[PDB]
């Protein structure tokens, strides 16, 4: 009900952690557990590379349709750009929504 | 100048016209040239299938290019449509050149 696509078995999940570890031990030995971590974290790179399939417009309508277009007229920022800042931005969402077919 | 595809060997021009169907010629003979003729006209069907070939767009620009959009407002009339009297209409003139490219 928010949208896309309901799916019973859905691209599953993918879990990481950084495995523990330990500080340096007791020199006797102590049955309790360690609270003594060195602190640590990791990067990393990661690619996700989806196939779509895609369905053609077949339409004989004559006149034209509706797209989605960007505004011609100048201003101080471009849409879906980044700023002087460097903070990239999307003005408005985006439905999918333009082509038309009759029922 | 105008537009289009300069060629040196165009599509040739296709000519036609109503063979002359004399009237009545007199009963002796005259060399005259006949000034009489049928008044008659014809009329038919015409096609024309031309094969064009396209470009397509390989860009990587991330922004989303200007497209031809009709307006969503509504009006009396649409667009590139015939109006209640029967009449078609073509309300702009439309350019080829919206995608953008580099220099
Ligand atoms: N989003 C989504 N996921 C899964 N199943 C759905 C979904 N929406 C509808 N349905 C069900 C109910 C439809 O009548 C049928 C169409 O399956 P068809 O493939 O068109 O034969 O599938
Ligand atoms: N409209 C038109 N018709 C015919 N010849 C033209 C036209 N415009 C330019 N030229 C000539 C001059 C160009 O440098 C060359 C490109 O041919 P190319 O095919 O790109 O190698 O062809």
């Amino acid at each position: 009900l928010m949208g896309g696509f309901g799916l019973k078995h859905p691209p599953p999940q993918i879990m990481i952690k950084n495995t523990p570890v330990p500080a340096n031990p007791p020199t006797n030995f102590s049955a309790a557990k360690f609270a003594s971590f060195i602190t640590q974290y990791s990067t990393g790179q990661v690619s996700v590379e989806i196939e779509w399939e895609l369905q053609k417009e077949n339409s004989k309508r004559w006149n034209p349709e509706i797209q989605y277009t960007s505004n011609y007229n100048k201003s101080v920022n471009v849409d879906f750009t980044v700023d002087t800042n460097g903070v990239y931005s999307e003005p408005r969402p985006i439905g999918t929504r333009y082509l038309t077919r009759n029922l």
